[PDB]
């Protein structure tokens, strides 16, 4: 569903492709960084529209803000009249470059393919690689078994099309793979060459993180975009956030919670027709859980405290300033130090504030009005030194921060999910949560455990779309993990 994204194309090439192989309404998206471009053909000419992402959201110039490029494209394909200089997205110009596909390995020998498929592969595991002997051709290496074997199928490239020696000829490796996934090749002796899953190429041992980081630093961008390519594979709806009564409860109208994991507020005032909504999702790893949410709006402060109370959350992680670059990223939802405030039916006292170098700790006491026995302490950790754009140069501050947060959470019996928020609740929020999840595994298991960064991110994204926004954050996650392991 994401063929419209061309990772390795230039501006001129994009214009060439749209004018010779496309029509009016044809479009494609491409990388510039953290910048992208939406190239669209209209009235026999090509226009380019900048998309910026500094870490919080995808910002379409002359358009709106989105959690993913997929939701951006989907939005405007379904909403004619709103992309303006009027620019229509009608026909995706599909990419035939296989580099971002999980199963593509490029230059790889037959023996090395068998090696990788042996150590990590299972039945139906497969990959596609370049021919060793015949330049331009390719090889489909698939593992089948319980004994088990590996089968190498030759893929010839004749006149810009691909085939396995007979039958249909395909325009791309992707088309060929999808075809023989759906219609499995059968060997003479009857073996079904099922293509069940691509060979995992990202799971590594924790002690080898440093070697992998060096390899990726020589890597990060191609691994990240391979992950980005899978964003459409997640099944989710965002209908509740689209309801009329819920529209102004979203900081960014198109950045919405996934319905299946959203925090549903009960005990609402029956005089409010819709009182069960907040832009927030439960994130469960796959013992500690999280709530990924946006920075409060003036009209959602009361809902925020309803959520914290209901979910029995005892720790809040704030990863933004109230104001950044002159714009409000989060309203002050906590009282001044020593002060007491009522937020709807919720009462909060700011007991004490404590200043550290990278963050401020606020010890808060939350209770329901009229209910003395409901009081509990909520620890708000407010990270203050995250740069306006991009990521910190060094993960030490964040690691120390999360380490403290972790121990506070672990010290409270039966504490609910840790609340994490930034501006839109997907970029910095996603980055903090993924690091915390990965560190959690290492803290318990040491260097003797497998970690898979993009798989973990995908798992989190299945619960809230857009978690982890940029390549800079992706790389920062690796650097943080690498740093934590070394300082054990």
């Amino acid at each position: 569903s994401r063929r419209w994204f061309h990772p390795n194309i230039t501006g001129v090439e994009a214009e060439n492709l749209l004018l010779t192989r496309g029509v009016d309404g044809s479009f494609l998206a491409r990388p510039s960084p953290g910048d992208f471009t939406l190239s669209v053909r209209r009235n026999g000419a090509v226009t380019h529209i900048k998309i910026q992402n500094t870490g919080d959201y995808y910002d379409l110039y002359g358009g709106e803000k989105f959690a993913t490029l997929a939701e951006l494209v989907q939005y405007y394909m379904e909403h004619h009249g709103q992309l303006k200089e009027v620019i229509e997205l009608k026909y995706p110009l599909n990419c035939a470059d296989p580099t971002s596909e999980r199963w593509f390995h490029g230059h790889l020998s037959g023996k090395e393919a068998e090696k990788l498929l042996t150590e990590k592969g299972k039945h139906g595991s497969f990959l596609v690689r370049e021919s060793q002997s015949h330049p331009g051709d390719f090889v489909l290496s698939v593992r089948t078994g319980d004994k088990s074997k590996v089968t190498h199928v030759m893929i010839r490239c004749q006149e810009l099309k691909y085939d396995v020696g007979g039958g249909e000829r395909f325009d791309s490796l992707t088309d060929l793979v999808e075809h023989y996934k759906k219609n499995p090749m059968v060997e003479t002796l009857g073996t079904v060459l099922q293509l069940k899953q691509p060979l995992n190429t990202t799971r590594i041992n924790a002690a080898e993180i440093e070697s992998r980081v060096r390899e990726l630093s020589k890597g990060f961008w191609e691994e990240f975009e391979t992950l980005q390519q899978q964003e459409c594979k997640l099944l989710y709806s965002r209908k509740e956030g689209q309801r009329q009564e819920n529209k102004n409860k979203n900081r960014y109208k198109n950045i919405l919670p996934s319905d299946h994991t959203r925090v549903v507020l009960h005990d609402g005032d029956p005089n409010e027709p819709v009182s069960d909504y907040i832009n927030a999702n439960i994130i469960m790893p796959e013992k500690k859980s999280y709530i990924a949410t946006q920075g409060c709006l003036q009209n959602t402060v009361n809902d925020f405290w309803r959520m914290v109370f209901q979910e029995n959350s005892r720790v809040i992680v704030m990863t933004t300033k109230e104001v950044e670059r002159g714009k409000s990223k989060c309203v002050k939802y906590w009282p001044d130090e020593y002060a007491l405030k009522e937020y709807g039916v919720m009462r909060v006292r700011n007991v004490k504030e404590s200043a550290a170098h990278d963050y401020t700790l606020r010890e808060l006491k939350l209770s329901k009005v009229g209910q003395g026995n409901t009081e509990r302490t909520v620890w708000q950790y407010h990270f203050r030194t995250w740069p306006d754009h991009g990521v910190p140069s060094d993960p030490g501050g964040v690691l120390d921060f999360l380490e403290e947060v972790h121990h506070k959470q672990e010290s409270i019996m039966d504490a609910g999910p840790v609340v994490v928020h930034c501006s839109a609740g997907i970029g910095r929020t996603g980055t903090f949560i993924v690091i915390d999840i990965l560190i959690d595994i290492i803290r318990e298991k040491g260097v003797d455990c497998d970690i898979d960064v993009p798989k973990t991110i995908q798992m989190v994204r299945s619960q809230r779309s857009g978690m982890v926004q940029t390549e800079a954050q992706y790389r920062f996650i690796y650097m943080a993990v690498q740093h934590y392991i070394e300082t054990l």
